[PDB]
């Protein structure tokens, strides 16, 4: 048996002085950063003169000679729309191949009327990036409806002409601009015009981001196929004069990450070196481009490898960029170029700024980093570069610098930084195809500046070039190239020395006003929690030594009483990915002691709720900084305990912070001596995540002031048994809380007390339906029936359309389906794939479901770990078993034989053949893909929800049209767009569903502590201009009927109801997270006065919902002429079983009446109902007998706005 | 159509071109749920024409027009209300409803 | 444009035979100006060989 974490995370070879200086400025400080590089890039007066001059006169020959898209915009008077959505028609016209076929098409039908008739695929799914090119501005998703209205306005007003204009200009733009040919032999041919001009080239055959193992070795035949070309065609005029190649690493192996380092030195290696010995044959250049911030040290490792191989050497053609927006670029450098002395290598080494600016902001916001491990003021980014320019200039004999760069101030400076003696060989300049050629003209030539450029030219299809041109593009406000165009830019502007600015700034290198460190994500609410960076060597060194530490700790769980600890049944506690790895003990609570724990938490209610809010909000922040710098040891237990791997257990102690520190502010905000707590509260929680959801409900309900019986999962007590011993050292009473380890006689022994007040239950739709049915007997001594927050499972789909970029959700799927095996409420489990997209797409999921490695979670390389217990095993692997006998397609990964030793199941694809093949949630590694035709969209969404769930739903599309329907007719509590269905974040995305997911309010979110007081405060931001009008024509038809004091009441509903509440809530960058309050759905009243149902009427009216009225209530003459409007919305009924689901239920009697109905209701089939009760006298003396906030229904939605490729709102910051 | 507005010209002609900005993302669910109803039915052509009416509908435009600072001037799209029709054969009763339905017209 | 450089005239027989003050036969003048440059830009927005005249 292997010790655990023995194997963490080794890096690949002992990391040297200059391989830990890399590491140690990963996310230095930018006000550190900025002051070396300035130091370094200085230059004297005299050069920076010359430099000036240089760069107005370059600056002054681009504007003297600076239109294809502008002209035709302006020639046929085209509005924007009409610009993007002709430039769409032309591509689609471009994937007709023959070309008389096309003009044919054009000529008879195009021209001639509806294009829609003659062209399964939006002809707008890349409307973006044209967007991007005909305007300068990116947007996310596409106004489809716009661009058809623009489209067709366009044909009928300017005919085949335009058409025929649009065409040549996508032909031209997507043939000969955007790469430099369709093929490497066609890019070939194109070069010679530049390369007799003192061009060079290195093509770019398009590959990157592989999926799958397919992908990768087409990728790879592309770039060996390439090689030989240019070999060829180079016919030995060598890397300096001679064209070469570049290459990207994540296209040669679908698991290119830190996390997979063995299998990337084992097998992406090896390929990058065949590919190396092509190109030393032929003695071309080999560049390796730099991607991601997280891929950069790993890179390092190949290029060090490749660099001391003696198979390669006598070939000095490798070649590496390095990107002068990262803190680590200057050390990355001495690196390399100590490499390059120890090798005796040349290496090429290309100074680039960075592609990936935007990504890299969101993705250290997603994370809770220290700070970027990029610039974010784009001066500091050009500082930088000229810095790191001097330190290249300074070791010309062992490297050859090559500095691509579009910036004329940049070229200049380092044209003058680099003297008057130059020779081929020195060092060159590179630029981009169709982009860079007209600063470069002014520069290559004995007549100019007489210095050499490299072009970067993309070669491939018009499929390939559109999936990252959005990327290529960003012609951010910032850009060089968009400011050269800019006429309100002055040339003295853009001659600007970026290192006498930054100089000059009162604080040097401090970062960008506009942008938040991840810490600062909320700003004065609350401190974003932190997470861990699983890319950074020194944190994965410290990290394993706390892992192994963690590891041997006598981790227990005891009933921690409110008189100590108490005896019971003691048990091991076994990892799930091996039995023979024992991670501690737990002490079982006897039903006696739950009981007796019930009675101490009663006893103790007064002195908790006289703590004032204020200290109890104190004791959980107190508790999140405490888990914050416990996280390690608490990753190690997560990770043992309960199958994660330590990105999920990561993510699970942020949660944990985040509830803490988000209810503790919105205790802050809202909880005074008015909204007195329920009394002892059972919170009930399951295994999956025993760590956030067990702590999110203790806290909320210990905040609110109640005490709390903590019962946790019986398969994961250690880490709640921690959690609780955290909230205990932060101030919460032993009284308060107590810890009563067990299986669900515990929960239910709790949740039967007589004393309990309320119950939070997190876990199986049906082990709440237990629950329900136990409280339907029970009331509080004031009658009225215990509060019950049920969060339950789901049956979670995604939507996929023809519009969606395939490697995006592919990505999104194996995570939403695969992450945790499936072990999360939110997991995916039925992925739907519109039919013109569903074998490509299940293709590439299939290849990369055989990517995943399964095991037991101690090793940073285990993507999927265990199911909990050989319970869950056996559940899953029945229901895999039963649709594999219905004869459904079944694809699962081969496991390895040491998951012999726990309770694995592998990740397993199953295609159904209708939605309803599925009965109930499978909470599992298991994902059903279902195709659809677009046209049965709608009834799609429709079976989705007929399966009664609604917690999480995925949407990838491009196409707004789709969006709105889609969003507007789903019925679930997180909607997602173009990302993960998965991971919902504290106060960003308040996560919990409807149906059989969920009575909410939701968890992370506004309503929550409300739930958990007798009179419930008003939330922060709660309120809505809006009033329901058929509420409002109830209030007229009241008064009508003479019904004063009712129709006043109804009024007063209306406008208290939050029924329309729309916000956006802050989070990351490049992600809009609203928060939306719409109607439950159908609430069942059960009235016994008319007045009674009069105020139930407009409580469920005001709140947007439709009622079904007990029809044994005898009061059908109350309702007598109603408008039609109201009758709409008015049913009523006599077997409610037969009328549901309901979404909710208010109820008048007295305590005998309230306790039958809530018996009866509770007996109804499906979802549990959120019951209100009040007497009638409760109904006459108190506006808010029933509370609206529980009468509308909460939806979070999450849209990915970087899913065009980039980030439009960043494009204006600089 | 109002004057002083993009709809009035395509009244002065046999066919109305499709005004400037004149388009909705939204789809009127009733429209939606008749297209299905349709497609049960095995009235593929009217089922088609209903999906083609939902999209090509702009109930639900909501434009802020150019105008002086100091004021927002708004411009929206609602359904006429009630529209009578008068059909003649059961497939044009079907287009006639996909036509009102989609513009979120009851009939 | 023809409206715009006779507005004073305009203004004046609007004024006499109308009963407008001079504010509102300015805003009479201005928006028959308005009406023709907007039709005209609307025109040339949509108008093609399909769209037949009545
Ligand atoms: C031939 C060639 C090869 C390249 N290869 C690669 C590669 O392998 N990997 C890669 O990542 N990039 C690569 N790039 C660069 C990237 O694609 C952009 O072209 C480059 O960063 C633009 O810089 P510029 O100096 O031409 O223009 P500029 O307008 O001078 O610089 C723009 C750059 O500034 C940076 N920036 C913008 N805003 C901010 C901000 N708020 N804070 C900090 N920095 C900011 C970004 O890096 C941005 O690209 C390459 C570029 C060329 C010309
Ligand atoms: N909606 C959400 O936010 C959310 C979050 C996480 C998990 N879940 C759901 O939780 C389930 C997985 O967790 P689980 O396997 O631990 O769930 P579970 O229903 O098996 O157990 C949950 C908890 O209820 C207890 N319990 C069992 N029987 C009981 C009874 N008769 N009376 C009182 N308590 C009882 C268990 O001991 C445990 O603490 C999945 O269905 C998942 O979808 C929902
Ligand atoms: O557009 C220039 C460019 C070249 C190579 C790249 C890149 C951009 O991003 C990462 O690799
Ligand atoms: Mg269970």
């Amino acid at each position: 048996a292997p010790a655990p974490f023995a194997d963490f995370a080794p890096p690949v070879r002992p990391q040297s002085t200059l391989r830990r200086a890399i590491t140690a400025a990963y996310r230095r400080p930018e006000t550190e950063c900025l002051p070396p590089l300035v130091e370094a890039a200085t230059q004297s007066k005299e050069i920076r003169d010359a430099a000036a001059s240089t760069a107005r006169k370059l600056i002054e020959a681009l504007r003297g000679k600076h239109s294809g898209v502008e002209g035709l915009v302006q020639e046929y008077s085209l509005s924007s729309q009409e610009g993007v959505a002709l430039m769409c028609l032309a591509e689609a016209l471009l994937r007709i191949p023959d070309t008389a076929t096309r003009d044919a098409l054009i000529r008879d039908k195009i021209a001639d009327g509806n294009w829609k008739s003659h062209l399964s695929r939006s002809l707008f799914v890349n409307a973006a990036t044209w967007g991007l090119v005909v305007t300068g501005k990116l947007t996310s998703t596409v106004n489809d409806r716009s661009l058809a209205a623009a489209l067709t306005r366009l044909i009928s007003r300017c005919g085949e002409p335009v058409i025929r204009r649009g065409v040549d200009m996508a032909m031209r733009m997507m043939g000969e601009q955007f790469v430099t040919g369709e093929t490497i032999r066609e890019a070939l041919k194109r070069s010679k015009e530049l390369e007799e001009k003192g061009f060079s080239y290195s093509y770019d055959m398009l590959g990157e981001a592989a999926t799958t193992a397919a992908d990768a070795e087409r990728y790879y035949r592309d770039y060996e196929s390439a090689i030989h070309a240019i070999g060829k065609a180079s016919a030995g005029r060598g890397i300096y004069e001679g064209p070469g190649i570049s290459i990207k690493l994540s296209a040669l192996h679908p698991r290119y990450s830190r996390a997979q380092a063995a299998r990337v030195m084992g097998e992406l290696l090896p390929r990058v070196k065949a590919l190396a010995l092509l190109a030393k044959n032929y003695d071309i250049g080999l560049n390796i481009d730099a991607e991601e911030a997280d891929r950069l040290e790993l890179s390092l490792d190949l290029l060090e490898v490749l660099c001391l191989d003696g198979d390669l050497s006598g070939w000095n053609g490798m070649g590496f960029v390095v990107q002068a927006y990262g803190k680590r670029c200057p050390f990355v450098l001495d690196f390399i170029i100590d490499l390059a002395r120890r090798s005796g290598r040349r290496i090429m080494v290309r100074l680039v700024k960075g592609a990936y600016w935007d990504a890299e902001i969101k993705r250290a916001q997603l994370d809770g980093l220290a700070d970027f491990p990029v610039f974010t003021r784009k001066i500091h980014t050009d500082v930088s570069y000229i810095a790191c320019a001097a330190k290249l200039l300074a070791a010309t004999d062992v490297v050859f610098p090559q500095f691509a760069t579009h910036n004329a101030q940049t070229l200049a400076a380092i044209y003058h930084m680099a003297g008057k003696d130059f020779h081929v060989g020195k060092y060159e300049f590179q630029c981009l195809h169709g982009m860079g050629e007209p600063l470069y003209e002014e520069v290559v030539g004995r007549g100019k500046l007489d210095r050499p450029c490299r072009i970067y030219a993309p070669v491939g299809t018009h499929e390939t070039l559109l999936a990252y041109l959005v990327r290529r593009l960003l012609g951010a406000n910032s850009s060089f190239v968009h400011r050269i165009n800019d006429p309100k830019v002055s040339i003295d502007e853009l001659i600007a020395d970026p290192v006498e600015v930054v100089r000059a700034m009162p604080v040097v290198g401090a970062k960008h006003d506009r942008i938040a460190l991840p810490a600062e994500l909320f700003g004065d609410a609350r401190t974003n929690s932190a997470g861990l960076d699983l890319s950074n060597e020194e944190t994965l060194a410290s990290l394993t030594e706390a892992l192994r530490e963690s590891a041997a700790m006598k981790w227990t769980a005891l009933p921690q009483l409110a008189t100590g600890p108490a005896a019971g049944e003691t048990r091991t506690v076994l990892n799930p990915g091996d039995h023979r790895d024992v991670v501690g003990s737990v002490t079982e609570t006897s039903e006696e002691d739950a009981r007796r724990a019930v009675r101490l938490a009663a006893d103790a209610a007064p002195d908790w709720a006289a703590v004032p809010p204020s200290e109890r909000a104190a004791c959980l922040d107190r508790a999140a900084e405490l888990m914050q710098a416990r996280m390690p040891t608490l990753l190690g237990l997560i990770i043992r305990e309960a199958g994660k791997s330590a990105l999920n257990a990561i993510a699970e102690v942020r949660e944990a912070i985040d509830f803490l520190r988000y209810y503790a502010e919105q205790t802050r905000r809202t909880l005074g001596p008015g909204h007195g707590p329920l009394g002892p509260i059972v919170c009930i929680s399951p295994w999956n995540f025993p760590l956030a959801i067990f702590t999110g409900q203790i806290a909320a309900a210990l905040v609110a002031g109640n005490p709390v019986l903590a019962k946790p999962a019986e398969e994961t007590p250690l880490i709640a048994a921690e959690g609780v011993r955290i909230l205990r050292e932060a101030g919460i009473p032993a009284s308060a809380l107590q810890l009563l380890p067990g299986d669900g006689r515990v929960g239910a022994a709790l949740v039967a007390a007589a004393e309990t007040a309320g119950v939070m239950f997190t876990g199986s739709t049906e082990v709440a339906r237990l629950i329900q049915a136990q409280l339907a007997d029970r009331l509080s001594p004031a009658g009225r029936p215990i509060p019950l927050i049920a969060e339950t499972g789901g049956q979670n789909a995604m939507i996929v359309d023809s519009s969606a970029l395939a490697e995006q959700v592919v990505g999104d799927v194996i995570t939403s389906a695969f992450d945790s095996a499936g072990q999360r409420c939110s997991a995916l489990r039925v992925l739907c794939l519109q039919e013109d997209v569903a074998d490509r797409i299940l293709t590439m999921l299939k290849g990369a479901l055989h990517e995943l490695h399964i095991g037991r979670t101690d090793r940073l390389s285990v993507d999927v770990g265990p199911v909990i217990t050989s319970e869950a095993k056996d559940n899953i692997e029945k229901h895999i078993e039963r649709m594999r006998g219905l004869g459904r397609k079944v694809e699962q990964i081969g496991l390895a034989s040491e998951t012999g030793v726990g309770t694995f199941v592998p990740p397993t694809i199953i295609e159904l053949e209708k939605l309803s093949d599925l009965q109930r949630e499978v909470f599992g590694p298991v994902l059903h893909v279902i195709r659809y035709r677009r046209d049965d969209l709608d009834r799609l969404v429709d079976d989705v929800n007929a399966t009664g769930y609604g917690l999480t739903f995925g949407l990838h599309t491009r196409l707004d049209e789709t969006i709105a329907h889609v969003t507007s007719r789903i019925k679930a509590g997180n909607l997602y767009i173009n990302r993960n269905i998965i991971g919902a974040v504290v106060g960003v995305q308040p996560f919990g569903g409807r149906g059989l997911s969920g009575t909410g309010p939701k968890a992370g979110g506004p309503l929550y502590l409300g739930r958990l007081v007798t009179t419930a405060p008003v939330p922060p931001q709660h309120s809505s201009v809006h009033t329901d009008p058929v509420l409002l024509d109830f209030a007229k038809w009241l008064d009508g009927k003479g019904a004063r004091a009712e129709a006043e009441a109804a009024r007063n509903a209306g406008s208290s109801s939050a029924l329309g509440l729309d916000l956006e809530l802050p989070g990351p960058v490049g992600e809009r997270n609203l928060y939306t309050l719409h109607a439950r759905g159908r609430i069942l009243l059960v009235p016994a006065t008319e007045s009674g149902l009069y105020h139930q009427l407009a409580a469920a009216l005001a709140t947007g919902n439709s009622v079904a009225i007990d029809a044994a209530s005898g009061l059908q003459a109350s309702l007598k002429n109603l408008p039609q409007t109201v009758g709409l919305r008015v049913s009523w009924s006599k077997d409610w079983a037969a009328d549901g689901p309901f979404a909710g239920a208010l109820v008048e009697g007295d305590a005998e009446r309230i306790r039958a109905v809530n018996k009866a209701i509770a007996a109804l089939p499906g979802p549990l109902l959120l019951v209100q009760a009040a007497s009638s006298g409760e109904i006459a003396r108190n506006p808010d007998a029933y509370c609206l906030n529980w009468l509308v229904e909460e939806v979070s939605a999450s849209i990915n706005t970087a899913a065009a490729g980039g980030n439009a709102s960043l494009m204006a910051i600089g």
